[PDB]
């Protein structure tokens, strides 16, 4: 059985709020809760008298609870038995305390293969309250504008980037998933395009008889790294709410190596309670500068 998920207490002297600028988050969620950063002493389990310190994020709860993210909050990771990877296209949700259940993604694994759960930067999932109502939660590190892709050539950003995403919806009380096979051959995925020439991105999240009605991008628009805008689902209107997240990447000199925005996520909401609204995640799975396309087609290098 799946255990219930205990709050964490941060007023306990050993889990402190970070301040920093460094380490500020920004959520997209559909009805409250927040990722927030913390700085945690724990004993060590091995030697005795040491307490170790690290950088966590925890997941606040629009109760005003904060969980962590561990191992049963999170989607079932495909099997690794053949090369064929296949995410289950319904999960549960860990129960906890407070009789609210949550999710996030499974980002921690190794070869499940999977590009879009590897997530470094953000985190995607929903919390359910005890009442049943859910608020559906796209957050993380911000990706910053200075380092936006092209900005190092021209001083804005420029050109294209596709983006490899999963998109969570809750259903019944379990978390159901855009559909996804791969074996980077993709069988089914569902794929986002950033235009920073036009300011558009396009690109459908896929469904399936666990998620529902896929849900198409409209007219979405991208100021800096934010985006808002329209998709459609089954003749539903949503609202479409996100960001790029990741820093940049560096070598060691300082040399930019990659722009920041190698992660996406957001939220898509058809209303209040609806049991279509949904949150969304992945990774950037090719970018170029250099495009001078004015459309969303997706970019597709082998």
């Amino acid at each position: 059985p799946i255990p219930v998920l205990r709050a964490v207490d941060t007023t306990s002297p050993n889990i402190v709020a970070d301040t920093s600028t460094d380490r500020e988050q920004r959520t997209f969620a559909t009805q409250g809760g927040s990722v927030k950063p913390f700085t945690i002493t724990k004993p060590s389990p091995y030697i005795p008298g040491l307490m170790l310190t690290n950088q966590e994020i925890l997941y606040q709860a629009p109760d005003g609870k904060y969980y962590d993210f561990g191992t049963y909050n999170t989607l079932i990771m495909p099997s690794s038995s053949t090369s064929a990877r296949v995410l289950p296209n319904s999960h549960p949700m860990q129960p906890l305390d407070s009789g609210g259940k949550m999710i996030a993604c499974c980002t921690n694994q190794t070869s499940t293969g999977m590009n879009a759960l590897r997530l470094k930067s953000m985190q995607f999932g929903a919390w359910m309250s005890p009442s049943k109502t859910v608020s559906l939660f796209a957050g993380g590190t911000p990706a910053p504008t200075d380092t936006l892709q092209g900005v190092d050539t021209a001083g804005r950003p420029t050109g294209k980037a596709t983006y490899e995403v999963i998109g969570l919806r809750v259903k019944n009380d379990r978390a159901v998933t855009s559909s996804y096979e791969t074996r980077g051959q993709v069988v089914t995925g569902s794929f986002l395009t950033v235009n920073f020439n036009t300011g558009k991105l396009g690109g459908t999240i896929v469904g399936n008889s666990e998620f529902g009605d896929s849900i198409e991008m409209r007219d979405v628009n991208v100021n800096g790294n934010q985006f808002s805008g329209t998709a459609s689902s089954g003749g539903h209107t949503g609202q479409v709410s996100g960001g790029l997240f990741a820093k940049e990447e560096r070598f060691y000199s300082g040399t930019l190596e990659h722009p920041s925005g190698g992660e996406i996520g957001g939220t898509v909401n058809f209303g209040s309670n609806s049991p279509l609204n949904a949150s969304f995640g992945g990774t950037r799975r090719e970018y170029n500068a250099a495009d001078t396309s004015t459309d969303t087609s997706h970019l597709v290098s082998p």
